[PDB]
RNA sequence: GGAAUUGACGG
């Protein structure tokens, strides 16, 4: 593009840099500048420098000009959207329209803008769907059509999304494994959540199976693509949004009898987590348990802890196999009867235990970060009722004081202790653990996660231990007040009241039985 | 997310 044009858009940018221009003037200048793009929208939106100015113009103009720009650039909009600079010009146009959604008077004008864009996309969509830049434009455009519940454009969402899915089954087979087309479909799927009528139209298109039934050869192909990084991400979202009838058919024809081999794949195991999390009924819980529970030790040992966390969670939600689940986990981590007192530390440091040299002497991992998914599993465990988790409660409450304080100071382990304080273990078991934290509520309050742990302990205590925690928080009132959660904790526990009028503080705390 | 799975994305 010529210097007259570059200088012009540079000069407009400098005029906005120098914030000597009000808001009503800004939007008129933005509008007047957009006109200077008529007939060279592709050239200007894709220039590595001027594109940034054009963004500023689009996010600052008035609706009637924004729509003029969209209307005039529509025949070149896919080319803009697939350009590494134009794609942000295209998204700036969409973000701009999005700012008028909550204005009810703009509907028909926006809708026409969206229509001109969707028509040129739907006429030739596959390259844009697989393009790294164009896929972002599509993902944003899909969200814009869905909008918010006040103003949305449902017919546009459907019109657009149908264009994207109306290719050959062989084309669709390669949409499934392309990262960027996969991301596009993932967005569309979530936007159609709870739209059972439309979900039942599109999921079979994406899976290439044309009641809803998967044929035996289609299942094989689906199954065989499951280890792919892009398809696996797509099927995760399919399982999240799939209506019941469709979930059941995918459970039986695709996943039944391949659960364990899928669970050990570095990509597919996440499909399996999604499948577990969205199981529907008793029979399904059974089938999953038979194929997977005998292999719990495999799953933790091969770095696939999330499968076990999912089995634990759906066990609660379906109220099935709770005891079998808990017991299966102990046996996986503690083989000899003697070592079942170590269930807690071995899960707190899941990766350090399964990876140490000599397992029969591993006790702890001093000063190390505790294991995120291990601790998530324990949080899971402590939502079961006390009937099912007696080894877990005994193990936690039997840890020596310095291990328990290490756990509370760990921002994953503290969530374990808190899940335990919220469980239905006996108050005396809870009290025994809290007492071993004595002498450390001071340092614990000072960190941000620990501040939560101090209050949740306090809430579970008798007066004797409320008064002890309170005196500990008092020795550190200065440092604690100068932290982020500190002032809340000092106020929520009424620490100033405790130092000034100890008798009155005690009497107001005891009045909470 | 107060820690946030073991496998993806931009001038």
């Amino acid at each position: 593009i010529d210097p007259e044009t570059s200088k012009y858009f540079s000069e407009i940018a400098n005029l906005f840099d120098s914030n000597e221009v009000e808001l009503e003037e800004r939007s008129v200048i933005c509008g007047n500048a957009l006109e200077e793009t008529r007939g060279r929208e592709y050239e200007i939106a894709t220039d590595y420098i001027i594109s940034h100015v054009l963004q500023t113009l689009l996010e600052g103009c008035e609706l009637d000009q924004l729509c003029s720009f969209i209307r005039n650039s529509a025949s070149v909009f896919p080319a803009i959207a697939m350009d590494r600079s134009g794609s942000h010009v295209a998204e700036s146009a969409l973000k701009s329209l999005a700012t008028h959604l909550e204005n009810p008077d703009a509907y028909s004008v926006i809708e026409e803008a969206l229509h001109s864009i969707c028509k040129v996309i739907v006429d030739n969509p596959l390259d844009m769907m697989c393009n790294c830049y164009g896929s972002h434009v599509l993902r944003r455009l899909l969200c814009l059509c869905k909008g918010v519940p006040h103003q949305g454009f449902p017919g546009m969402l459907t019109y657009l999304l149908s264009g994207l899915l109306s290719c050959s089954r062989e084309d669709m087979k390669y949409l499934q494994v392309d990262q960027y087309s996969s991301l596009v479909l993932q967005t569309a799927l979530r936007l159609m959540l709870k739209q059972d009528e439309q979900l039942l139209e599109i999921i079979p298109l994406i899976l290439r199976c044309n009641g809803f039934h998967i044929e035996t050869n289609v299942a094989k192909e689906i199954l065989e693509s499951m280890k792919d990084n892009s398809f696996s991400h797509l099927v995760e979202v399919i399982l999240e949004v799939a209506p019941e009838s469709l979930y059941n058919e995918m459970f039986n024809k695709v996943f039944k009898n391949s659960l364990f081999e899928l669970s050990v794949d570095r990509c597919a195991n996440f499909v399996i987590q999604a499948l577990i999390s969205h199981a529907r009924d008793q029979e399904q819980m059974g089938i999953m348990w038979e194929e997977l529970a005998p292999r719990f030790k495999d799953l933790l040992e091969q770095g696939k802890s999330g499968v076990v966390a999912s089995l634990i969670a759906v066990s609660q939600r379906l109220q099935s196999h709770e005891n079998k689940c808990c017991e299966a986990l102990v046996g996986a981590v503690c083989s000899t009867n003697e070592s079942r007192i170590s269930i807690l530390p071995r899960l707190l440091f899941l990766d350090y235990y399964f990876g140490c040299r000599d397992k029969s002497t591993w006790e702890w991992a001093p000063g190390a970060k505790m294991h995120v998914m291990g601790c998530l599993i324990l949080q899971g465990i402590f939502k079961f009722s006390s009937d099912h988790i007696q080894p877990y409660i005994t193990s936690l409450t039997s840890m020596k004081a310095e291990y328990i304080t290490e756990t509370a100071k760990d921002s994953s382990g503290a969530r374990v202790i808190e899940a335990f304080l919220a469980s239905d273990a006996a108050t005396k078991q809870k009290r025994r653990l809290i007492i071993k934290l004595r002498g450390h509520f001071g340092e614990l309050s000072l960190h941000t996660s620990g501040s939560f742990t101090v209050e949740k302990c306090f809430d579970a205590c008798n007066l004797t231990l409320r008064e002890a925690i309170a005196s500990e928080l008092l020795d550190v009132k200065v440092d604690l007040s100068k932290t982020k959660q500190g002032p809340y904790l000092l106020r929520k526990l009424d620490i100033d009241g405790y130092a000034s009028r100890p008798d009155q503080w005690k009497s107001r705390q005891e009045a909470k039985q």
